[PDB]
């Protein structure tokens, strides 16, 4: 997994809010959302979720994350 | 998430065998699939599956692959 896909992963996952997200990483969020897309895509998994209004952290979510602090 | 929980999963990621898995880690194989079980039920995603008795890595199962070789 690319080094700028992942950067922007941990970055929303911090965030908690995309266009945040892009305004950190200097990118336009369809950009930020594109990375995160492709992950998505990739893996067959999502990444993020709304719910009832509110962005929440997936389970693979979780996962992606805790994985790339070890 | 543990070393050695990571460890296991790996090796069995590795060998596509749980007994073998167990055989090189020195371990049982209850021992390898405790430590899976409990990834999967810390995280809520199942890392592998049987499919026409035949194991596979679940989508889950290659995140979490990937994300830990970067
Ligand atoms: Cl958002
Ligand atoms: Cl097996």
């Amino acid at each position: 997994m690319l080094d700028f896909r992942v950067e922007t992963f941990l970055t929303v996952c911090r965030t908690m809010n995309y266009t945040r997200a892009a305004e950190e990483l200097n990118i336009t969020q369809p950009a930020v959302s594109q990375h995160i897309a492709h992950l998505e895509r990739d893996y067959g998994v999502p990444l993020f979720a709304y719910r009832n209004k509110k962005l929440q952290l997936t389970d693979a979510g979780a996962l992606l994350r805790d994985a790339l602090s070890t």
